């Protein structure tokens, strides 16, 4: 297998783009480092908003906006092909439609400084985050030591048919950068299922803040293709690490029977309906019964507009 | 809202109709018996397979099978009516289809006697059940203390799916009736907790206690708040959990959350509808997984099951 | 100090006189096996309702009740004596006065034979509990290795002025003896810890079994430190037996010695303010009142059937 | 009910009067900056000395003290005005009699700047705190969603009479303001079992270090009314939230029988004495151990106070 | 990799030889059952004195012990042999020499039914158990899924030196069957987690439960090569712990680990090859602690037992 | 019995003689500052690196390294006499032979200024670490309320041989202090297996930071029986608790049933357990040697042939 690392990347304020470039470096600086001081180490993981921060007075305008691929993502795939490894980076991507709002990107790119990977966060934040959602899906890509790579973004692992998408494209390693977190309980919970339910390992890491920006948030958890927790990190700049056997999870989906759960869901060969009666989601109709007397179906608590667009440019 | 209680009872060794009935008359004692001990208790829960037990010899026989309703649930009825409580119940159905293997079917029974809700497991556990899988989808109905009360039975509740279609129809008690485990014991614990939190809902979750000829103990009664925390524990055979549950909390959270409001937010990513979702594989009846074909369990021989389906076990 | 052992005993249905018998001699069975395997233990510890079980329609009767002292009393006070060791029982004691209901009552015997603690329980688990109040306080005695003996009895254990009151009398080891549960599971092992930690004194509890014709599947067993730190931990099974060594001087150093957290102390000493503010006394003159007591939906026991207006009732 | 915020503050190193002011401008800034975050927050908390620090060598003096009302204690009015919240702040407050050493006081003020409680902590930390003993008793306000608010400071924590006291004035919702933490698992047990003891929520904060240099010394935690921790602070900044449902806390002390510890204690309609017949001290003021007489510590000279009383460290 | 089950056995008082051959036919009976419950298992273990109890009063006695191997041991073979799995059966075992006290012994066998290892208790747990001291060393064998297999017996676990000698001898899978405990339960969860970690090695174990007419006493515990809980029992009689066991992932860290590598750092602290300990004296047989003189108990006189030696108890 | 304070110590990053100064001066404030707070404590311990930190590009360097004893330690000593504390330091210290590589060294100081405890590394964390391997053995000393203390270094203390060898030798109280930590879980394994096997207490303390930023790095006092007393969650944090030795040493003599570090070599007993034997004979040799990846420390870019480097 491989060996990964996932670091509780402190965000300090961000008020301009200087600090995003000094913010960039630093993430650099910690990958040599961290390359140096663990020396077997193919993946390295940083969280959401790592590069940028969140500073929701300035988060969507120009300034603090970039490109994938970019200037700056190519400093990352630098940083990767000379320490020879994988890197796990957040950007939070311009939107090439300029009547939208930015996109909330992940990447992985190669110890060849190729991204192989790009994922737009599916579900964002809301209602604090005012990132379009992802018009990518669930992408997968090839990783070290036979892991097939997949990546989500924070609130995006709270949807376990996200979880489930993942594995379905072939998925044993699923990555979670971050983050929140008044979740932090049910973000110990969610990468212990999202693994269980699809017998895949999680790699997961979140920020440290509070304003949200004090050095203090992350987790930074491994999670065995069953379930189990095998490291956990506490409350900054916290390195997780561990040694990941993808190939015991790939034989688990082969071989088990009892809990094959991933296959027991299309096969009860099996009803090939689930129920699904007379798949609403799926058709784009997806509606709870309560909808109707919710209070937030809006960013106006957060003082975002109503009416859609591009805002705060 | 409301008092629950889920019985941890000891799995019945069975070798006959008589044991069956043996069963039911201690299932019906044991009902009467949590009310006189918890007089405002209005939900009382007992476990799959404890009406009939786990002879995998014998449990597609005839013998072994009732019809729901029956006469069998009509005696849970009468009790239920008697003791002025809602009851949920486990039979194994004989498929009013005879051409068809039997159901695992779970009822709910409310304080005046009458089925209000009848459920078919939709995934068996297989390879070892072979059980055919329900054909009544995910009911949910009303109970005590303004619940919405849904019902799915052991192995139903590691998909999460499922909890979210219980959830996307309206339920805020969500009851796993369960005869596994000590193998997935702690995944058990794992998934009641993730399917409320998943959809902002409580689950009342209870297993089976001795499954051999003995072997009295699995249980692990479970009680959580819709945020996913663990509110009563048992260990263990006749354990009782017991623990209010506020149904009116978990609503109003539906309602007024924003940032956790996770089973809005999957429908409205007003949101991206689709969520990619890019068309409908389960949805088409498709679903299928890149590595199907290397797959060693896909029919039930490794426990000795004729693989060309049909009415077998007779 | 001194070795302990706690007994999660489990309690067959009881129906008459004859099965209570067999209590008392399976109770005193099990105080010469447990002296056999652990020949260093001087205090052996038995659960509330362990000689008469919970026979809630029968409990009440002339036929369930005995005497304190009695001949069943002294049959384990020669038991006692034989293996030599301090035991604590339970029985649900005849109220001398005819005209009111019985006590839950506990006592400790030692090596000699000889009751040394009788405890009435002072606050019966209502409403599904019809013991009398016990007129006897929350006495302190003498025990092996240093120790000073108090006992309560279950539900006891949930009022934290208890645990106080034995300790302001010099309680080092508070013994709980119990018949619950399952539906305080949590709050019991909490309590255990919480009593110790705001007396700085060890803790040693225990709970039954069964009750519902074949069950026996309620308690735990446990022993903290003065400090509240749990030391053993017993499960949930009938027989099992919760173990562990004590060392009560420790404790009583920890009740001298201390500064920032001694707490009992603190009480009455904010050299430092008397008055606690208690700035109405109301307990003390037997005027407690809550603000809600007007709405209150259960304060007698008619929900479990009992007679309300007082006095002996259920023989 | 309403969602509630403790902020673990952390604890200033405190040399001068401008420090103070410094101090408050961060609580005040802390504060609108978790509204804004929150915005359905009505209750925003700050731990013991956030105000006015750890300085044992100056805490005493003149310089270090402020007035309760005052001008420090408006500009926090002003700011739960402004952001229209609820708020809880902590203040070495000078004595209005000349010949008694300073209060430690909390107060809390509603969002209309009006201070509804104030509260002078009863039970110093002694020997290390000299804190004259408070004279206010254990107040309780209302608060936002239909809450009764009190607040004890850090040790008074660990005095569950106190938490009766509490609760039997109508607290539901028990705060701890807290300037710890050698105690830690202590911190989080008590929090509990003052929780369950009276059937209310506790919600308790704690500073987070001395010394310049260490800024991270606790944890910050919220109890349900059964004693259920729900949310676990877990170092500085640390913010802990949850939403708190008060009436169900009111509900269970009307509703509950077998548990109802809270009224029991009165009414063992049972004998209203505690009995309490031969150990009835506290109430006269003749609380009196055993073991006084041979204590190593009553005084505080172990941390260089004088032992005679009066006005000191000016 | 295997799969392993371990059964937390209870037995009940044993009082005749007609006890005894109860016992093997209900070890038996339960490991066909075991087979049949869960087709992929190779290895079914079973505790200490799961075949002759505890009678203390009788153990000594010639009726109660049995020949390793013997027509007992060829019972526990036929039935591996028949249900094609690896056995691990515990046998207190009649000295060869007759002036000697019996060996209590432990054997796995192989699923073509011959024995593979035979193990005798190193450490007896003095005073209470009057066993001879075992005389064939720590052996390994070969398992299924490319296990290499070691057996230790209850309280050779509690001592660090015989797990480090198991793996110094190849064992990736450290067996410890047990006759326990209640008064060293903590302990026991610990030390087969440190077992595990101290060498790179699983650890699988399991303890009786019941010796006495309480069957509560096992924790079957699955531990991964770092010291990592996989499973744990949880706990009663007739429970069975299950899990899947990777003994390649053990042996690779052995290879490929560098900073962790603690078994291989021992004897290369190419380093330096003295530990500069000499405890390990234990070699040259002088081992002597410096309160040997002052201690209470070093033979068996408080359980009654004689302090000549020789063979006693017949 | 006695008091004892374990300081979660950040280290900063260390360039050159001067931080070396400044993070000595800092654990002597530290020293003085944990007196003033906790007047009782008579033993307060510091973690390994505190003083020089993990400059691994300079940390052999002689700029680094220190005399034991040197002007350091009786700045050290001062502290612990005008204090009236037993302290716990580390020093990587220079070796007398030239021709060597510094040793990893850890000192007891009583209250009088005198270190009564000199333990050198016996386990260095290879293949990261490229400290000589200590000559000094195990010692033990006696210390406050009765105790009788031993100390190990970070990595020593998953050896459990080595936990017992302090025992052997009459240790009652085992201390850790440590530079980790990857390990964490592993760590608060084996303070409470090192001191149940051998019925003494463990207290340990792991440092805190390096990366130029990072300190939060992984504090545990443990019961004779094993049980965790008192556990840490910060650089700078305290873990403080009360130890009683003389339960431990009562242990020892009283216990039967649950005496295993007797029944070790009393099998009177067997006296041979049943080849430890090679390591007493320093044939030491695990079967699976020939196929390991790192037996030397070439993966951190050190020289293969020992002698002097890094100077």
């Amino acid at each position: 297998g491989f060996l990964v690392a996932a670091i509780q990347f402190p965000v300090p304020i961000v008020n301009s783009r200087k600090d995003i470039d000094h913010n960039i470096e630093s993430i650099i600086r910690t990958l040599h480092a961290t390359k140096a001081g663990y020396p077997g180490v193919e993946l390295i993981i940083f969280p959401e908003y790592s590069t940028q921060g969140l500073n929701t007075a300035k988060w969507l305008s120009e300034e603090f906006l970039l490109d994938v691929p970019g200037k700056e993502t190519e400093l990352y795939a630098k940083a990767c092909k000379e320490a020879k490894v994988y890197g796990v980076f957040s950007i939070m991507e311009r939107n090439p439609d300029s009547n939208k709002n930015p996109y909330n990107t992940a990447i992985i790119i190669d110890p060849q400084g190729e991204i192989i990977l790009k994922y737009r966060k599916l579900f964002p934040w809301n209602p604090i985050e005012p990132w379009y959602p992802g018009d990518l899906g669930m992408p997968v890509c090839e990783g070290p030591g036979g892991s097939k790579l997949a990546v989500c973004i924070s609130h995006d692992g709270m949807i376990p048919e996200l979880a489930r998408e993942a594995a379905y494209k072939g998925c044993n390693v699923y990555i979670r950068i971050s983050g929140y977190s008044q979740v932090n309980d049910q973000w110990i919970l969610t990468n212990r299922s999202n693994a269980w339910h699809n017998l895949m390992y999680t790699v997961s890491v979140n920020l440290a803040g509070y304003d949200n920006v004090f050095y203090y948030f992350g987790e930074g958890q491994i999670c065995n293709f069953d379930g189990t927790t095998l490291v956990q990190g506490h409350r900054p700049w916290e390195i997780v690490t561990g040694e990941i056997y993808p190939k015991m999870a790939d034989n688990a989906r082969l071989s088990w029977g009892l809990e094959n759960n991933i296959y027991n869901l299309g096969h009860r060969g099996g009803e090939h309906d689930a129920g699904l009666t007379y798949k609403d989601l799926a058709a784009g109709k997806y509606k709870l019964p309560w909808e109707d007397h919710m209070k937030i179906k809006d960013g106006s608590i957060y003082g975002y507009p109503t009416t859609g667009g591009r805002f705060g440019k």
